[PDB]
């Protein structure tokens, strides 16, 4: 049963969010305020920050990541860094989703393909007072691509990669595409990228530092 | 598409919880704070409040509803009215769940026993500062029973229902048990009925008022 998110108290985890040209545009802290254990498993409460490339910070909040049983699942945060999501963001902005599994290839093994035991899921967020600036993040259809390496600023960890679909929704447009995420053990979420429907890269994000 | 909760902006549900011996334990109070509308269905956040049967406050936050695609599904506070999770709350007190899925008997017919359209969830509650206060209830194995009248005091309702297990534990016990719920349109939770494995009653709640 392995835990894809920091779970130590107070250890604190940094990924970069950049344009298709490789420039930083917002930085997102994830800090472990709280481990609790379960006999089911383990459930970690952490506080979320969302900053530009400045470190001006944009929103915060707290999230939680969980295992279940054999399973283990966890707030779409992370599907927040799409560029959409991040220039939206304000202090009076609220978001919520469904708690997103995430399967282990690492004990249980997929073929690449496999699909059926990831579950979809829908972000939506809101500014209070300003009904208009609000957004929906649908991510559907992941499926598994490989086990591998990812180099990172932060070390090299093996990951399990994911493909899968996605539509983003504002009342200005709606932009529908794909995207890839890898993930480790203790860490969640190593690097994602963004596509629209021509296969032009969006956008990306890459772990940048693990303080324990 | 049926949404199962309230919708209107300031609308204010309460529902009041009872001892199997119908004494009053506590008192649930939803007020919608805002309706947002997205292409695929609508969000609601609503603010809760539980207090004790002297009308003082044990916990607030904020929950969601809502309606994506053709599907309803909701936070699990209304589990939170277990008399363990009811006896352990305090302002401290935090809590995390999945959003559990309803679905429309009354525009998809469902024959009695049929489970398949309902999910599973578990919701966790804890004391920020006192880690030994808390607390896990899972539900599980959710079937369709019928539609019927359901008559309370805020008025006779046309409501699905619903039967379930749960596990309840704490660090100083478990219970398994099984209960009943009863949901309408607009409204959300009429009534529901909590059992211990010996079929002996352990508590209820019924709709109290409607506010619009
Ligand atoms: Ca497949
Ligand atoms: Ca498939
Ligand atoms: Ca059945
Ligand atoms: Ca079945």
């Amino acid at each position: 049963c392995a835990f894809f998110f920091p779970n130590q108290e107070g250890e604190q985890i940094t990924r970069n969010c950049y344009t298709a040209d490789g420039k930083l545009t917002n930085i997102l802290v994830y800090r472990v305020d709280q481990a609790y254990e379960y006999p089911s498993g383990m459930e970690v409460v952490a506080n979320y920050t969302f900053a530009d490339a400045a470190g001006k910070t944009l929103n915060s909040g707290q999230m939680v990541a969980r295992c279940s049983d054999g399973n283990f699942s966890m707030s779409m945060g992370d599907v927040a860094t799409f560029p959409t999501a991040l220039n939206m963001m304000n202090a009076d902005v609220y978001m919520m989703g469904d708690l997103m599994n995430y399967p282990d290839a690492f004990s249980n093994p997929m073929n690449p393909g496999d699909d059926d035991e990831f579950d979809d899921g829908t972000l939506r967020l809101y500014q209070k007072g300003n009904k208009n600036n609000r957004a929906e993040i649908s991510v559907f259809d992941r499926e598994f691509v490989t086990t591998e390496t990812v180099n990172t600023p932060a070390g090299a960890f093996y990951c399990t990669k994911v493909k899968y679909e996605m539509n983003i929704w504002t009342p200005k447009e709606t932009i529908k595409g794909y995207g890839y995420e890898w993930y480790a053990p203790n860490i969640g979420i190593v690097r994602s990228e963004q596509y629209n429907n021509k296969k032009e890269l969006q956008s990306y994000s890459v772990l940048e530092r693990i303080k324990k």
